[PDB]
């Protein structure tokens, strides 16, 4: 029965966090958030000690393992930028961190989080679920069997109501920006595909919309991203959709939205078996988002402008 | 399509809300909630405006109503101490309300909702399902051929886990207190079946667990009340089982747990057919609460002792 | 004796209130804050009301208006955003707003105020605190004696530690960003003396860096602005001196440093007098800095360009 | 040069916490605080770090550790159930503490501290400026001279406004309630006094009122703390008087107002010069004020009741 607490209890995210921890036969010990709106943990872990202060929650941990019944692992799903100073507890700790994505912000966030692995005895884990979406692993076994670099047209679309803007997921200090807090899952899709970004560019930047362009090792790929749902494609929009998350390649496209949301148990029980995506396979993707964040606007060449801004 | 704000998004009880509208047919225009954790509201109302300062979300309404497009009803699922001054702000921008339970705080913010609702030409109502769920109508219908007052025992368990300790719900300022926060409810119920109360008395009053005795117009009723769940039935604790809401009456017993996270749809229904609750009619179990806040402690006679008193 | 309300007690700016109003035989009945590190209010209304809450600070003051004992003020020291709600929330309530700068953020919003003054017959001003000082004051009756064009050279610097980047005020939704949050102190003191700018070019806008090019009625005005102290000149800076507050019209220098904590009680008094600061005179910054704000970057020519670019 | 963190960076009492280490010739290195009313400090530590998120602040201040450049003292203005958890974190840190008053709330913290004090080789002070106020020092003097149980009126009064009653203040979670946010000054100055508490009992305990009796070794003492100005006596009232700091014993009076609030620097200058107040000086007040929490209420015998209760 593996012990974990969670950061973030109160949020968005938090409940399929639960649903997992409580379909790979864990157990929640405790959780943390500054806010109380966690009603809905009792539904599920009625037991779980609950902490506002993250320096109280932090003592509270160290007494179980300084004396024997540590937590095994900590489920993060604060803000973004909290990731990484949540992952250090964790490891300080005795207990793997299991971080939502992006893992973190920075590249040299990654880099002392690899000396701290060395230094605590335990290992930083993220979720990145498309890498368990049965269509991409699919996909990627079908390119597998092709030599050459590929062109590809990535177009990722994901509404976002009022409350977006409102809220820390637009202040890039906390998320990074759209490219990072939206973006990551696609920028660490490509690299799972087709390895390290040789030359990025960005040819369009605003609140609701990037796109560019990346030469991978793998592949030439056009890009674009959106939390503006007008977007997705008219067809798919009468039909109700506000998502559209597509890669086209090597003469086939792949939509992947469906069972986006349902892939967290599988993320789970891919870390828990010791196959989850550690800061050797979440690196490449963060430093492409993190350059992006200070990367001047450039004009695209035509053979390199995404449709959407045809 | 009645047009509807909402007040406490981001909060455990909103996503029945947002069901309730939904399934009458509303339009959610814009919410309220300084809290951003409110992501789940694409699902139901992607189109909402969402605002954190209250003078903003104030402002806004004032703006639609002075241009002829005013919302109809403020629902309000906020902090019970925000219930009064939110109805205030409903009213005054020329809308009905519709507040969660208990309906206000105090008898004296009643009486100046009954003064402004005739200065406004505008209605407040509250969110009390037990006076919908079909066991208690059922009940109410058979009490009313009997003769005489009734001798009935209520008892009132719903676990709370350590999350509860840490939030508004014990601020006595914000809650009202246990009696209030949670036992609203049966209060609520009595008064509903029984009428005014003539005496109440307050056997034991601890962080978890209220007990009493009331004199009613139409019973006597001993009352437990808490938020531990260790005072399940122990048949029921065996099992796992966390709540335990039971009224027996002259020595028949209704448990009326069942669908009792269900009614919300059927409250908002009542409300815009014209049958919802009123100030006249949460008024008696808000007086009732309040009389508990300071009511000094007493001894039971034998006969007024709750059974799980000894 | 006047009544008020204040909004933001906690914050920076809000003792400089409780002075003027203190000083101009006000009484303050109540007070909205968030936060609670308040208590210096003790010393000046040691009975006033407390709300964290908004709404129920606007239910108390509505009571209070039903029963003819409402306030004569609102005074607003909140974070930017929120003076215009809170102005909103003053006329209401039947009274006048006195707003810190900026009075609000966006044009828009002065014309619906204009507006709801009319309906409401109260007013809304707004602390303009250079406008009654000695040494800016100094300017507006000698450079109003002579006539053509000024060419004017406006620099602020005033160093910000890092808190600074982790609060509201770089939050543009909350602040307006960095030539409102300080700028505008300036775009207004140079409305007052040169009047519209009919055009404005923006050079610089990074975090702690705004500079461009006004060409106002009156004047033209190269302008820099910045929260990093790394810019104050080098002989005040080798001193260890973090501001530097410098306008020089045709040569000649005035710098501003000095009575800058200083004047809202003046502010207080013209405004109980009949002549504070209101709408009219708050407009035209307010929309210069809505344009600094939201423009494009372009590229300065050299004659454009301010020496510290 | 002694370098300093600080937390409660934007509250009330941190400004002299500032002038403190600026007048002992330290240097601010970094500060905490969720709050972000701090410009202050830039008058003082031009180029502080500040912080927002606990977890960051710990995770720069032990990158600092880790490369030899550690804080020496993490100097703590927090609200007071935060107090033992950031000492925790100062100790893991090897940073000496420096803790406002109450320096913990509990004595089961202050046992954990002792033992995590003897793992690290730093140290935990305290702030109680009633121990260096020269007027208490001469008292403390001319009462050594004497011997057998002295008879005291202890009476502190300290106004507050309509601000506090919304603040942490009174939660009694996070402040230990009036008689330990208050009234650890006293406690700790009559056990500083008189050693420890054989007998405790408390009279009265409302939001703004608190009074009990006490026997300790050295002395009995009838004791009244308020926060209510109108129990500040009327030749003092007349003049404007908001508190009273009165003792009354060996038939005596020292009332010790003045001067109350100039003391910070002095005990900053004792705890660098390895005179503070630990934790063996600190526990006996915080034993008193813990029991008085849970202790019931009980009707005095007239000759143990404070006269303000006459
Ligand atoms: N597809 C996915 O894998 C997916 C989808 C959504 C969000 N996310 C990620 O999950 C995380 C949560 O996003 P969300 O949408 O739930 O956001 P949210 O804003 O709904 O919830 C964030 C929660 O973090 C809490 N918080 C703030 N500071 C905290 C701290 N110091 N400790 C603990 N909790 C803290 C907030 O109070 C809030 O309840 C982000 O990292 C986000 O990128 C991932
Ligand atoms: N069976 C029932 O009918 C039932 C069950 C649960 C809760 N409730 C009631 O619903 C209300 C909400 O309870 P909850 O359990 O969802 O609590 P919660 O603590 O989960 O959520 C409360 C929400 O109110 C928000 N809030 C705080 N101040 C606000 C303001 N000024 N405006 C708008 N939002 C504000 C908070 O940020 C939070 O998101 C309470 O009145 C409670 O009694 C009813
Ligand atoms: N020289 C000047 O005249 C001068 C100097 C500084 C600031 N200001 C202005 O004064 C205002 C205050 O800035 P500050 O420096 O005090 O920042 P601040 O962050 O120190 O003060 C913030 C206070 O406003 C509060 N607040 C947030 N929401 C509120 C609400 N809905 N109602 C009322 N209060 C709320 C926050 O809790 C905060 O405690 C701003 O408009 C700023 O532009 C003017
Ligand atoms: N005479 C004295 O020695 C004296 C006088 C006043 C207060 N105090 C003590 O000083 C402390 C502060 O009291 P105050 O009056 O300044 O209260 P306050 O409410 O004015 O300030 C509290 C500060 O703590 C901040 N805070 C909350 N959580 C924090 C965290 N995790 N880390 C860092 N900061 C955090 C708050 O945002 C706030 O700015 C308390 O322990 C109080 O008992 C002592
Ligand atoms: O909806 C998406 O594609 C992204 C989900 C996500 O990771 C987020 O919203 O943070
Ligand atoms: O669970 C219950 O019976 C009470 C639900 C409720 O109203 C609450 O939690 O506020
Ligand atoms: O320091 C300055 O010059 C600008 C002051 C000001 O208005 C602010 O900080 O918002
Ligand atoms: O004023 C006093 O005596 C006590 C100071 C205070 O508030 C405190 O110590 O928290
Ligand atoms: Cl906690
Ligand atoms: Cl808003
Ligand atoms: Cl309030
Ligand atoms: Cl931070």
């Amino acid at each position: 029965m593996t012990r974990f607490a969670l950061t973030g209890l109160a949020g968005y995210i938090a409940p399929r966090h639960l649903k997992a921890i409580k379909e790979v036969g864990g157990v929640l010990v405790a959780s943390l958030d500054p806010a109380t709106n966690v009603g809905l943990v009792d539904s599920f872990f009625p037991e779980a000690e609950f902490f506002t202060e993250p320096e109280a929650f932090e003592a509270y941990l160290e007494d179980l393992r300084d004396r024997g019944e540590g937590v095994d692992y900590l489920s993060i799903a604060s803000p973004n930028h909290l990731h990484y100073p949540q992952i250090r507890m964790a490891l300080r700790l005795g207990a793997n961190a299991l971080s939502e994505k992006p893992l973190v912000l920075w590249p040299e966030e990654i880099a002392r989080l690899k000396e701290l692995e060395a230094r605590t005895g335990r290992r930083v884990y993220t979720v990145l679920q498309l890498r368990v979406h049965p269509s991409l692993l699919a996909l990627k076994e079908r390119l597998g069997q092709e030599k050459g670099a590929k062109d590809v047209v990535l177009t990722y679309v994901t509404g976002r109501g009022k409350w977006y803007g409102k809220s820390w997921k637009v202040d890039e200090a906390k998320s990074g920006g759209l490219a990072t807090n939206i973006g990551i899952h696609f920028f660490d899709l490509l690299a799972w595909l087709f390895g390290r970004a040789l030359h990025v560019e960005v040819h369009a930047r605003t609140p609701t919309v990037n796109a560019g362009y990346l030469e991978l090792e793998g592949a030439r790929v056009r890009w674009f991203l959106s939390i503006d749902p007008s977007f997705v494609p008219e067809p798919l929009r009468r039909q109700g959709k506000r998502t559209y998350r597509s890669i086209a390649v090597d003469g086939e496209e792949v939509e992947f939205s469906e069972g986006f949301t349902d892939l967290h148990t599988e993320v789970y029980r891919k870390t828990l078996a010791g196959e989850g995506f550690g800061l050797d396979e979440a690196a490449e993707a963060i430093r492409v988002a993190a350059l992006l964040r200070t990367l001047p606007l450039s004009q695209p060449s035509p053979e390199n402008r995404h449709p959407f801004l045809g």
